[PDB]
């Protein structure tokens, strides 16, 4: 028993996180088997980031101008490129800590684990959503960007995101493992509009049915609800609609209660319409939408 | 920018990982060079459990009986010892990937990352707070005990916390690395009153800087207080009593701000009460008491 924000364990990630270093930038590098993956813009100075021209700045760069130092010892550089926003710098020597992994894109509305890294130093390890505007609330300071987003599923590392960028509103940007952002972002020092963001409803059903398997239960109540109704509600307090994809995946979670969906719907509606009249639910006194029906299912059931 | 419940890289404590099984019981152990710490209670059937004359249960066990596993490999049990309510089983292989480490007893209101682990696996790593009445509020299941707490002070684990039992009220109960229990709890299933609980004020207070720092200061007030006057509100709060000792360690982000710890404590007492009025601090509808001083500091400097 007990719900808490877990993270997947960092050692697997850890092993791979290099410092990079170009000209007099620094940030973190992510090295698997052979090939560095860092942001691009390592390249620039801060003069260079009010518009830079990538393609132009990376010209003036040659093998040796990329400095990769794995903890004590340094790598040899053999080769780069630019991926969209990632450079792939290729280095003589395999990693030997490599880990089985993937390169994903996750959806918004997922979770991951953050290893946040400074000079190539893990500092902590975090987990978080990908929020449906394709924003994340981490906790970066400068020098984390390159720092990773990962789930593992037994031994096997799937990196999500790479740390580009803090948004002038404090929320952060980042790429896939190929350099694409998630969102509308660039890589350049201008404001730059979020989307309207919506709470992930999947993810606090999931959490209240977490709530009940853990012995908070003052909000389950005698009320049902349906689709179109639970969704009038989702749309006045900016949650997401809710569909038959998702009350499928909360499945496991209604067969292990035996709380039918709809009713836990219906729940989450009074919650929304009365909010939560100073009680708590698993220590939160607001509505918690970063854990996946698949974590919560994880947590209750102990997968390693 | 950003604050989040983080953890410490988990990757020096997953190296110590072990599985110990005694009979029908497996659980976890902390391989540190060549000696294996577990709970004592890995020698325990369920009815033993009841009341168990541990001296007696443990005369009955030989060196062979203990099964400890390091994922793939089996370790040679050469010795085994009870200290407290752990077992140290000494083994003819010093672990390889044994960090620099501490043994350290740590007091009720600091905070420490836990590796939550099922037969040796490490699941999930998440940070929390000891509780003043010397209990956690985990997320653990059966077969998570002998899972570790931990900081880590650069390149040195002090390990904190041995898990070893759920009280029947969901809360968590556990020892140092000597095998003392933290509270007045015995390893017995037995109900145990666990102390009346109280809020961490001083953490609170540094949670409150970390949220100034972060941009969130809407509960800022043109206010003031004194010791005395801010610990009568914690008295009927159910707050620890605010010390000079807690004002001198929260000095650092005193300066950092630029507002005396005083007049946040005027905004504590506000908060107190007045509630939060529907509104958020640092994405938190309660006032959070599981940050230290140390650990805003270090996550608002960037520590590696
Ligand atoms: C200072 C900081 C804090 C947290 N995370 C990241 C950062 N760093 C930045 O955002 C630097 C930067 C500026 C403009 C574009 C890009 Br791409 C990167
Ligand atoms: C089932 C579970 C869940 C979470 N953490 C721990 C557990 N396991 C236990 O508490 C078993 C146990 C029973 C009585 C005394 C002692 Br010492 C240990």
């Amino acid at each position: 028993s007990g719900f808490r924000k877990m993270a997947f364990p960092s050692g697997k990630v850890e092993g791979c996180m290099v410092q990079v270093t170009c000209g007099t930038t620094t940030l973190n590098g992510l090295w698997l088997d052979d090939v560095v993956y860092c942001p691009r813009h390592v390249i620039c100075t801060s003069e260079d980031m009010l518009n830079p021209n990538y393609e132009d700045l990376l010209i003036r760069k040659s093998n040796h101008n990329f400095l990769v130092q794995a903890g004590n010892v340094q790598l040899r550089v053999i080769g780069h490129s630019m991926q969209n926003c990632v450079l792939k710098l290729k280095v003589d020597t395999a990693n030997p800590k490599t880990p089985k992994y993937k390169f994903v894109r996750i959806q918004p509305g997922q979770t991951f684990s953050v290893l946040a890294c400074y000079n190539g130093s893990p500092s902590g390890v975090y987990q978080c959503a990908m929020r449906p505007n394709f924003t994340i609330k981490g906790s970066f300071l400068n020098g984390s960007c390159g720092s990773v987003g990962f789930n593992i599923d037994y031994d096997c590392v799937s990196f999500c995101y790479m740390h580009h960028m803090e948004l002038p509103t404090g929320v952060h940007a980042g790429t896939d493992l190929e350099g694409n952002f998630y969102g509308p972002f660039v890589d350049r020092q201008t404001a730059q509009a979020a989307g309207t963001d919506t709470t992930i409803t999947v993810n606090v059903l999931a959490w209240l049915y977490a709530a009940v398997i853990n012995g908070d239960r003052w909000f389950l109540n005698r009320f049902t609800t349906t689709l179109n109704d639970f969704n009038l509600v989702a749309m006045k307090y900016n949650y997401e609609p809710l569909t038959q994809d998702h009350v499928d995946i909360l499945g496991p979670l209604s067969a292990q209660t035996g709380i039918a969906v709809l009713d836990m719907c219906a729940s989450l509606k009074e919650l929304l319409q009365n909010g939560m009249n100073g009680r708590t639910i698993l220590g939160s006194a607001l509505l918690e939408d970063e854990f996946t029906p698949f974590d919560v299912v994880r947590q209750c059931s102990g997968v390693t």
